[PDB]
């Protein structure tokens, strides 16, 4: 993925990303943020005031300091009229809105901060530093990143080389798998936890699988992202995972079925200073 590139133009920046080129004024004072990871970055940088609009449909329990902000909808039910009425100087999006790119730019300059599945740490830093630049806050961002890298090293040193993990999502009562270089790739790729299957095709919502596949692989850890919470279904992951095939595996045996927090792993996608640090600790605490 093309990184973001910026050129300082005094009162603004000239900014290139994967989708376009925008002029962006320095210190934008009314930002609509449609990536929840970027919304915790604003919190981290003490930029709470500069946000005028949040996706309240999808506001995680972990961002409930953003609870008084106007809503612009949810992340593929984005409400343009909400956005137009708040009159933003900047609109920040990621992959789930890429399809509405021309339209958002109509209202305000529109910055793309997707994460690269293949180069997660490069892109995360890129996104965070690019955003901090607009506010003169690189110093701060950098200190926050450094603390993230030390935690990744801390966590890496405690990983058991002899154990392998399976990443799965649950939706309806359907299971689907992810491996390296996917949207949860950081468990394998950044934290170094070995995959039980290195050869799972990367897909935005994963690839269809069954409890037989899970027993056959017999992973030592199962990490579970429950898509049912985000999307508003009855179904829960606890339910579909508790069967006689699954229970026979090293993971179920050794109480290492791990229900990762979807508002972090599915929604925020770890594209934020707090989310990511939160996320890394969640894995360490899981596998130590
Ligand atoms: O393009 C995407 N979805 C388009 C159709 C939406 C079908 N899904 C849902 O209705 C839904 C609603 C809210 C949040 C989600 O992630 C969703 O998939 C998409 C892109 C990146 C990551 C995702 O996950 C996605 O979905
Ligand atoms: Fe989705």
């Amino acid at each position: 993925m093309l990184p973001i590139s910026m050129s300082d133009e005094g009162d603004s920046f000239l900014v290139k990303d994967s989708l376009g080129e925008n002029k962006i004024p320095k210190n934008p004072s009314k930002v609509v943020i449609l990536d929840l990871g970027i919304l915790d970055t604003f919190d981290a940088l003490k930029l709470n005031d500069k946000v005028v609009g949040v996706p309240a449909k999808n506001l995680p329990k972990y961002l409930q300091q953003f609870k008084n902000k106007p809503s612009v909808g949810g992340v593929q039910q984005v409400d343009f009229e909400a956005i137009n009425a708040l009159k933003p100087d900047l609109i920040i999006i990621s992959g789930r809105q890429s399809k509405f790119y021309d339209k958002l730019k109509e209202i305000a300059p529109t910055l793309f901060v997707g994460l690269d599945n293949a180069n997660f740490l490069s892109s995360f830093e890129n996104n965070v530093l690019s955003v901090a630049k607009l506010y003169g806050l690189e110093k701060e961002a950098l200190e926050k990143i450094s603390d993230i890298k030390n935690e990744i090293e801390k966590a890496k040193s405690i990983v058991d080389e002899d154990k392998k993990a399976l990443i799965i999502l649950t939706n309806s009562n359907k299971i689907s798998a992810f491996g390296p270089q996917s949207r949860f790739g950081i468990i394998h790729d950044v934290l170094g936890i070995n995959a039980v299957d290195e050869n799972i095709k990367v897909g935005t919502h994963g690839k269809s699988i069954n409890s037989e596949f899970i027993l056959e692989k017999n992973p030592d850890y199962i990490f579970v992202v429950d898509r049912n919470v985000i999307l508003g279904n009855k179904e829960r992951a606890q339910g579909i995972l508790d069967n006689a095939l699954v229970a026979k595996t090293k993971a179920a045996q050794n109480k290492k079925i791990i229900y990762l927090d979807p508002e972090y792993w599915y929604l925020a996608s770890g594209n934020g200073l707090e989310s990511l640090k939160t996320m890394i600790l969640e894995i360490k605490n899981a596998v130590k």
